[PDB]
C-alpha cells in the first residue's frame, strides 16, 4: 500500500499551531483527570497506539488512516483506557473539523510531550482518513509480560533498532499503569506529567522486587511505590539494551534528541511525503508564546 501525504486544503503552519494551542490550553484546563496527572500521558499513549499498528512488510496499520475512530480498533483490548484521549480530542476536532483524524491523534502526542517540558518533536501534516475496511485487526500492539528477545523482535516490525526501542520506552516516565485497564498497577516514577529521563534513572537506581499484582500478573516493584513491566525490566537484563539505558540515564540532552527522532519516525511510518510537501513544523509551546 502507498499512502501519500496530502496537506489539508490551504492549511499552513499557522493553522496547525492553532490546533496545537487548543490542545495545549485544554491540557492546562482539564487538570483533574486521573488523580491530577492530567491528559498528557494518555495523549502520548494514544499517538503511540494509533501509530504502532504499522507493519513495514505491507504498510498496513500506521498513523495515516486515523482508523482508531472505528469500532474494531477502539475496542482493541490493547487500547483499553485510550477512549479518555479520544474524548479529550473530541472538542478539538469539533472546533477544527478540517484536520484529519491521523493528524489529530499524532499532533495530540506531540503537543502533550512538548507541553510536559519534553523535547521539540517536528511534526508533518497530511495524513488522510481511510475507510473502515482499512482498520488493522487487533493484536498488533506489544505484550507486556515478555522478555528482551520479544521486545527486539516486536519492534523490528516498526523498523526500530535497539537505540530507537530504548529511547521510545522512556515515554514510561509519563502516567501510570491502571489495574482495570491493563492488569498492571502503578507509576514508573514520581513526576508523572513531566517529560524527563526518570525512567532510566529509576530502572538503574531503584531496588526492584519481582511481585504479583492483584490481577495475578508479575511486575517489578520498588519501595518508592514505582513499578516496571517485565518488558521495561528486560532493558536492563539484555546487555545491549543495558548500555543504552545507562547512556540515557546519564545524558538528558541525548535522550531528548533521540526520543524526538524516534517518536517522529514512529508517527510518520508508512507515509510517503511528496518532494514538494512542506517541511516539518516545530510548534511553539504555550509558554514560548506567553499564552
Ligand atoms: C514493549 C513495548 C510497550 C509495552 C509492552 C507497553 C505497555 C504499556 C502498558 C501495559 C501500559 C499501561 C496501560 C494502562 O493500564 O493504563 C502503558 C502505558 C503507557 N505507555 Fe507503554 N508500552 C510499550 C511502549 C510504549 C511506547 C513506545 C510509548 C510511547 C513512546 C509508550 C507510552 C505510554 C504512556 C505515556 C503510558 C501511560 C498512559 C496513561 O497514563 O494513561 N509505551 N504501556
Ligand atoms: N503497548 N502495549 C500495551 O499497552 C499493553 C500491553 C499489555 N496489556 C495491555 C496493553
Amino acid at each position: 500500500l502507498v499512502h501519500v501525504a496530502s496537506v489539508e486544503k490551504g492549511r499552513s503552519y499557522e493553522d496547525f499551531q492553532k490546533v496545537y494551542n487548543a490542545i495545549a490550553l485544554k491540557l492546562r484546563e482539564d487538570d483533574e483527570y486521573d488523580n491530577a496527572i492530567g491528559y498528557g500521558p494518555v495523549l502520548v499513549r494514544l499517538a503511540w497506539h494509533t501509530s504502532g499498528t504499522w507493519d513495514k512488510h505491507d504498510n498496513t496499520g500506521g498513523s495515516y488512516g486515523g482508523t482508531y475512530r472505528f469500532k474494531k480498533e477502539f475496542n482493541d483490548p490493547s487500547n483499553a483506557g485510550l477512549q479518555n484521549g479520544f474524548k479529550f480530542l473530541e472538542p478539538i476536532h469539533k472546533e477544527f473539523p478540517w484536520i484529519s483524524s491521523g493528524d489529530l491523534f499524532s499532533l495530540g502526542g506531540v503537543t502533550a510531550v512538548q507541553e510536559m517540558q519534553g523535547p521539540k518533536i517536528p511534526w508533518r501534516c497530511g495524513r488522510v482518513d481511510t475507510p473502515e475496511d482499512t482498520t488493522p485487526d487487533n493484536g498488533r500492539l506489544p505484550d507486556a509480560d515478555k522478555d528482551a528477545d520479544y521486545v527486539r523482535t516486536f519492534f523490528q516490525r516498526l523498523n526500530m533498532n535497539d537505540r530507537e526501542v530504548v529511547a521510545l520506552m522512556g515515554a514510561h516516565a509519563l502516567g501510570k499503569t491502571h489495574l482495570k485497564r491493563s492488569g498492571y498497577e502503578g507509576p514508573w516514577g514520581a513526576a508523572n506529567n513531566v517529560f524527563t529521563n526518570e525512567f532510566y534513572l529509576n530502572l538503574l537506581n531503584e531496588n526492584w522486587k519481582l511481585e504479583k499484582n492483584d490481577a495475578n500478573n508479575e511486575q517489578w516493584d520498588s519501595k518508592s511505590g514505582y513499578m516496571m513491566l517485565p518488558t521495561d525490566y528486560s532493558l536492563i537484563q539484555d546487555p545491549k539494551y543495558l548500555s543504552i539505558v545507562k547512556e540515557y540515564a546519564n545524558d538528558q540532552d541525548k535522550f531528548f534528541k533521540d526520543f524526538s527522532k524516534a517518536f517522529e519516525k514512529l508517527l510518520e511510518n508508512g507515509i510517503t511525503f511528496p518532494k514538494d510537501a512542506p517541511s516539518p513544523f516545530i510548534f511553539k509551546t504555550l509558554e514560548e508564546q506567553g499564552l
